[PDB]
């Protein structure tokens, strides 16, 4: 059967600059684990 | 020297099913090229 699984989005990958969120969800129709991934920027390196 | 790009997002990855899409841009401080990737569905699988 499917039970739901996703977790939270987690803290930047990087300390300064850009770097990515992700996270991992089987909320899809063949209930199969895939990630997610978002960019961010905690500060600018200096 | 920093000129925009920012690509079109690709084609879906898979024909069915949870794919990606893909594209590059340097949106960002250090004016660097940067993947973003999306999840995508053209249609369910089998
Ligand atoms: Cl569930
Ligand atoms: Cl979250
Ligand atoms: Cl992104
Ligand atoms: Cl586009
Ligand atoms: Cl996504
Ligand atoms: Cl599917
Ligand atoms: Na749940
Ligand atoms: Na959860
Ligand atoms: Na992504």
């Amino acid at each position: 059967n499917c039970i739901e699984q996703t977790t939270e989005w987690s803290a930047c990958s990087k300390s300064c600059g850009m770097g990515l969120s992700t996270r991992v969800t089987n909320r899809n129709l063949q209930c199969e684990m895939v990630k997610q991934t978002r960019l961010c920027m905690v500060r600018p390196c200096e």
